[PDB]
């Protein structure tokens, strides 16, 4: 994953390094969550494989104009699965445009460079551009988690978008 | 819901009253969660209806032999949906047998006495008897939430079981 | 405030007395708070405020409290409901419905202030019906089961 | 200390029992503090004796008119010392009058029934009646702890009142 | 708000920009908070509010923030100062001294609201000099070193 | 463990039953914990452990618990006492005094482990009298009134 | 311990010095702890323990610590890794792999104890390969992102 | 206080600046405590003066050999009083030697450059060298706070040392 270089008009993705984590410490939690996507359509357990064999990765999302790390993409591989979520810097003016571009970049890489039957992405229901990026990448809304996400004055659903190979 | 009386060989369900909540305060959290089932298959929003119109209910699960409140069933209605989860007393010797019986009791009541297109139940992957009760009630595993539930020394998946009317 | 009784269809409010506070103290012997700062020992800041018990009419149970803190110009309200209470939002909304017109028809105030959590649908609806509008919001200040909600400050200015 | 019975016009003091602690659990913390009086004039360590030999006691303060436990007096004996603090119920209308009476009752008992060279009492600077009770009992302000006590909108000093035998 | 600059003898306020927020985010990479709810990702509740950076004139350092949330009738202020800041109370008081007359001489508001901790002597003194009076008090809502202080809500009504 | 009774001058230990756990659950409906992680729903990690009630002889009250978790070679003990309990340290020390010789005279163990807070004088003294020595210390893991104390792990190896 | 160097393929351990501790202190200037009780000021309890720095060979960075506390019979280990560390579990496991044989081939101990979180797969695997077995479990004592994990105490007895 | 320069063989004291506070953020709490010395002999309130007139200062303690900030001295002036406490870096090998030197440096400065009737210093009972420095500076133990300070496995007293002008 040291070779990953996925660039668009505004941002590029590359392996997150210790330097990134340190600078972003105020908002980026380095500690491991239980998984990189909270919920998923119920499918055969075997697709995930053994926990010893799970592989976690972190990609920095880097703004081209100033080289600022503006977010991260956390990815968790199982045997035939990839699960991911994005963490954008809270100081960003419009996190959604940059998150959406990052999703456009990472999905085709995930489909091509790996042997996956399932791709699973967390996207909040108010993340318009990111939802649209997922739809154009051929992902489909699979799970609704009602009011799972705190916003100012209200809560919104967390949605889980998936592409699942026909074989499954 | 004051008329509800659903009894099996071991437990019965009736409206939870303030007395129950007070006695069970050590383990029963009276505060509202965001919903009664955390995740669900992605279906049309309209099925849930407006939040002003949502109706929440609490059923006590009562052990017949001694009249002890051994758990609760939290139910959240939307327009055409019912979502539920169980909270069993931590001092119970075998919570799963009694939870499973409670699920056997509450499901047929939910199908008959209400006009539902969707029933949604949270069940942890290690809850053997409760899983079996759900399957016999005609519910099917719809969502997997990996390692969502803390246990001693390890974590287990939360599963979401559903029955969804053909019309949907 | 000793001769004041505000009666609605479900609850009534009257001056809270020591015995009420005795029993409300246990509305905190709990591992699941909605907020932090039981009650504490009550010049100059302990002069401005006053308590009304919310009593359910059906069984005469004390089911909540309404705290009213005064400025020269002002009155600010805060509710605390028993944790085991059935239909707390309906009852709290009714108390608000009772206290606001009292503060209007029996006081001369430039500003009435009320604290209400962002998820308290019925209490919010009664505040809006009484003419109050949201003025301040404090993010994730109120604890619920597995999540937090914002505290809203509603105000009317006459 | 089962024989203690110290009564005034309004309250009496007797050994606090498990029943008291349970009822008062909302406001009374049964857990041990490090001592029963936080600060004291610096005097010879030997006066306190060994920690194995320390003896802690709890007296309930009981309102005569209704038998309500309205507070507690926590006492810590060393070899030749007695240290104490009061915890009054937060629902009390006028805690200070009842605290002050309790102090009037407990001090003469402490001087007579025990062989003390030092008595040490915590009293907040705004506790008028309690301060006056201490002065009339022949205690003197020895220590000031500035702004140690939170009140509504402001903080007040904790004062430590003492009587110390001439021999010391 | 992009062409607005309020200059006092020590600090000036101007619209906060992304770069300012970038560096202010670290005013939370800390085990010693004064409050809880770094910043979070910014319809309908994220429409009403606006940020001003407080910049120290001597070295052009961004040393704090002033958050202004609007109602139709209202404006409510909240300050956050860098944790390492020398003389934070003097600088915050000066910012208040600057923002209040701006909200008066350049807006048409019925009510101005400001949050101030009960121990912020100089900020309180500037609020009183600006005509604001305490309206609401929230006990022990602000964390300090080994103790907590109350949050006060000050208001003026024109 | 159903036919096991260890009787001392003040308390006795026997297998804990559901009814005991029912009432012990409330030893947590409280805002003042000594530790965190009421009880939780009890393969493979829920196989190794077992509970003994500590019953006060004078009134037959269940006043505490002794949790014994087993390895192939090992036994590890943890006590929880009712919060309202008079003389909890004396009673807990006596329970320890009872359980340790039982684990010796009626089991074949290479290692016995016990958790004890650093301020539990009498419990510590009984652990030392039973031949146990401190092995591990976890700083400020136990909450007391206005302070914390260390958790000590004592062990004997036969 | 000043002339002790344990070198593996990825890291090596040597006596920790003041400068290492200086920089490790910031492994706590953070709002996301894994545990509680930065470091604190170091008779009689501050006699038994000792620190080894874990240094990554590729860049000579100090990336973690190994704390060894001694009894007469005993040695107990505790690791703390830098929060930004890549592959912390692999590196920690390697340190364990290095320290255990050292405590065997260069000490005379009846019991070696190690703390390891229940989710630290590779560290657990090295403890089992070194002959250690789980002895004690403390439920949900370690904080992770949005959840907690148990702390396990592993031990070998020679 | 920008002119303060107090140097000994090992450390020097100078005004703490924002740079110091930032670097030391892991261990140095910039937030204000209620006072700089927790307890003090009970003397006339007027000596402290008005809170509006209180002046707080921070001195960095700087190790000469490497210019490292190894601690801080927090000082609070009232009208005729000075109260202080030290915060040493936790990574220090022997904090007590350097704290003690810092106390040797700051006391004569406090007596000479200011018009004080009272100097009040917090010192833990196990801080041998610091206690000895205070004694040689002509301070005397005035207050004992039993077991106020957590240490590894045990607690120690906080002591308050004072010099008080004869006039008082």
């Amino acid at each position: 994953m040291q070779a990953v270089y996925l660039t668009g008009p505004t941002v590029y993705l590359r392996a997150m390094v210790e330097d990134d984590k340190h600078h972003a410490a105020a908002w980026f939690d380095s500690r491991f969550p239980v998984n990189a996507a909270r919920a998923e359509a119920f499918l055969k357990e075997k697709l995930q494989g053994d926990p010893w064999d799970a592989r976690w990765h972190l990609l920095a999302i880097v703004r081209r104009s100033d080289e600022a790390v503006v977010g991260s993409c956390r990815i968790e591989f199982g045997k035939q699965t990839a699960s991911l979520r994005f963490h954008m810097a809270p100081w960003l003016d419009d996190a959604d445009v940059l998150r959406a571009e990052a999703l456009e970049l990472v999905v085709p890489w995930l489909r091509d460079e790996h042997e996956l039957l399932v791709i699973t992405v967390e996207i909040a229901a108010d993340e318009q551009r990111t939802l649209a990026a997922a739809e154009a990448a051929g992902l489909k809304a699979a799970v609704r988690m009602r009011e799972a996400i705190a916003r100012a004055g209200h809560r919104v659903d967390l949605l889980i978008y998936q592409a699942v190979d026909p074989k499954v």
